[PDB]
């Protein structure tokens, strides 16, 4: 008594699972989308199944207690059993959602990615350093061919061997530069995947704790079952809260 439901911003969650499922481009980053998808569906239906179950039980709570109004001891049996079954649904859905969340949190990607960045940086500086020198060589023999052509012919056609070798080296290194840049971009993509997946996991923990808070509130009633008017209020409070959460997607 006296607690408040945590602030849940499902925009980051929704757009994060969207990003991750749509960022499966650039090997192992595939699997992080699969588990996050399972979690994604787990929540997606659970909060909806909890909604329709919450409202239904509402339509039943005033039903059973309408049978309590009819006299104006089985109603207590099925009443407490029904509210405890709702609590049990909250139990199992918290267990399932949190199992998915803590299972998703185990798998990670970094600690084996910055290594590749370190290697790629040195190869990249070596590449951009050597391409300039090979281009200098190409330019030297280019002046040598231009000055002689602009006017023996055996030499004019023999220098083309060195021209073609230098050109093949240039194309041989440019594709390597593109490969290194692609690797760098993919590593940065996997880093951002980590970041947004972490936001998703934090949101999952927040929602699990919110469900824990409401189930704590449900347990606060126990089996006294003295008043219905009060019982209706926390149920509809989670109804609004969870419905607003369902709205945010």
């Amino acid at each position: 008594s006296g607690l408040s439901y945590p602030d849940i911003n499902f925009k980051i969650f929704s757009q994060g699972v969207k990003n991750i499922s749509h960022l499966a481009q650039f090997e192992k980053a595939l699997r992080v989308s699969l588990y996050s998808q399972r979690l994604d569906v787990i929540v997606r239906e659970s909060l909806s199944s909890l909604q329709v179950k919450l409202e239904n039980t509402l339509a039943l709570t005033y039903f059973t207690t309408l049978e309590e109004i009819d006299e104006a001891i089985n109603i207590i049996k099925n009443l407490s059993n029904d509210i405890t079954q709702l609590k049990q649904l909250f139990i199992e859905k918290t267990e399932l959602l949190d199992k998915s969340s803590s299972d998703l949190h185990n798998v990670v990607i970094i600690e084996g990615t910055d290594k590749v960045l370190q290697a790629e940086q040195l190869r990249q500086k070596q590449l951009t350093e050597d391409i300039a020198t090979k281009e200098l060589e190409r330019k030297e023999i280019e002046k040598k061919r231009d000055k002689i052509i602009e006017a023996l012919t055996d030499a004019r056609k023999k220098l083309d061997n060195q021209i073609d070798t230098a050109s093949t080296r240039l194309t041989e290194l440019n594709r390597q530069l593109e490969q290194s840049e692609k690797l760098i971009a993919g590593v940065n993509a996997v880093i951002k995947i980590d970041q947004e997946k972490s936001a998703v996991v934090v949101e999952a923990e927040k929602l699990s704790r919110a469900w824990h808070i409401f189930i704590h509130e449900i347990t606060a009633l126990q089996g006294t079952s003295l008043n219905e008017v009060e019982l209706s209020k926390p149920l509809i409070k989670q109804q609004i809260y969870l419905e607003s959460l369902i709205k945010q997607l």
